[PDB]
């Protein structure tokens, strides 16, 4: 009987919650693809001084 | 496990970041054509000189 109670004790501890885990690595999918347009598009910013006549 | 974590201390010293790399390679880019048109136009500077009657 000790030796159930204490792995439910120690699960709680280490063990991972896939909803929880699951939830996240989707939510981070959705920001890395956002950030590397964002980060393209930054960098031709600075092709406006080309307009100005070299 | 060793060797993941050296394999990481190896990769931060001579790897690449392509974040850091593309944003200097498109840099670059724009001051190369502000270069070649500061140049070109720099070069008819003498030509001042015909206006004074040769």
């Amino acid at each position: 009987n000790t030796q159930a109670n204490v792995a439910d004790a120690k699960s709680r501890i280490v063990d991972v919650d896939f909803a929880k885990e699951t939830s996240a690595m989707t939510k981070y999918q959705v920001l890395q693809q956002t950030g590397s347009a964002m980060l393209a598009q930054a960098n031709q910013l600075p092709q406006v001084a080309l307009s100005l006549l070299g």
